[PDB]
């Protein structure tokens, strides 16, 4: 994943732990070789996976609760880090901007063309909840899709419940959410 | 499950989608044969089950995201038909609250003992999060767990943010939730 990603982690983890703490992960996640991660930068998934697998060992904490964490997170850091506009370009309530989320990803697939965006169709079932199916080409970041729900929600005062109802992790095509909204 | 519980999926679905709603899912559940349901009679789980599955057919919506708002319904509907004062007695907040549910079930089940509760054991992460292991004899109902999370946060007036963690229908051992709440 672009460096960005791995920046977002090493910040909360810092943030709320330690740079003490972080500097453990990395090591654990046998990362001490490279100084800083590089924004702009694509590296291999498995960097992201080591630290997330690294940092629930350190911390004793189960890695799908800090991909849960991580993707609440990443919605408040991107606002902060160069990307708020892109975000509030994205739109208005949790509804548009995850109809507008392929279109976000296609603007900023163009800026570095090594991006491999995750598909978000949504199908709307009333007023106030839709099915919502993630297409990644990445495995174990349903969790982290959570967290990111979770986030637009705090983002725009909107109370969510979130339930998964497929898993790509068994064989299943997709992971499938079912979401309620304010 | 006791008739109760088919008398609130009733009742939901009578008071937001109609009575004509209402029987064309009695009837597309092949339960026409059942007049009214009896509160304190034990009904097949699959009584249940035909109802919501069948509501969601009719309502075009999935069972998961009926079983959400189910469960939020429950949590009022038991308030207002004879369980206010245990509703009551369970605690005045939802760390409280789910932490004598086991008793909360104890105590229903003297009337009647047919009763098939399930067990949920809190780990307090902090004074704003749990991990709450949910284990049932029942398959299916995590997304109604989800619900009357967000029911007893509505009651206390509390933000409460639910996220699945494990999920038994997967093959894993019991549902696990991280609920942060303010
Ligand atoms: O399943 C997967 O494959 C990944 C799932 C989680 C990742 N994000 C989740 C999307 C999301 C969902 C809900 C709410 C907000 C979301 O994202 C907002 C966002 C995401 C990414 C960026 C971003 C910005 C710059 C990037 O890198 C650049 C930019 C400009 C020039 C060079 C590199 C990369 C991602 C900005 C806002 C977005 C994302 C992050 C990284 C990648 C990638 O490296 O392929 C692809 C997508
Ligand atoms: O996993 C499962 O197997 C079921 C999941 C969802 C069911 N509820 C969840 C409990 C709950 C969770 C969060 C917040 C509040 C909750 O419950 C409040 C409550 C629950 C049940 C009753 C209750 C009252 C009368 C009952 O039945 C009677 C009463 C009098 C005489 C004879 C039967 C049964 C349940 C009242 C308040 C309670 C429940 C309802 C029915 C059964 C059962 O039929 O076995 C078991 C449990």
């Amino acid at each position: 994943m672009y460096g960005l990603v791995n920046k977002a982690i090493q910040d909360m983890i810092s943030k709320h732990h330690g740079e003490d703490t972080w500097e453990a992960i990395k090591q654990k996640a046998g990362l001490e070789d490279i100084d800083f991660f590089v924004g702009m930068e694509a590296y291999s998934d498995d960097v992201t996976y080591h630290l997330v697998g690294a940092a629930s060992e350190v911390l004793g904490k189960p890695a799908e609760e800090l991909l849960i964490a991580f993707g609440e997170y990443w919605v408040t850091y991107t606002s902060e880090e160069g990307y708020g506009e892109l975000l509030a370009s994205a739109g208005d309530s949790l509804p548009e901007f995850m109809e507008n989320l392929d279109n976000l990803h296609a603007r900023v697939g163009l800026s570095f063309p090594q991006l491999r965006p995750p598909a978000f169709e949504c199908q709307h079932t009333s007023s106030k909840s839709m099915e919502l199916h993630y297409q990644s080409t990445r495995a174990g970041l349903a969790p982290m899709v959570l967290g990111l729900l979770h986030g637009l929600g705090k983002r725009f005062q909107t109370k969510v419940e979130v339930t998964q109802t497929a898993f790509r992790e068994t064989g299943e095509d997709h992971d499938i959410f079912s979401i309620k909204y304010e």
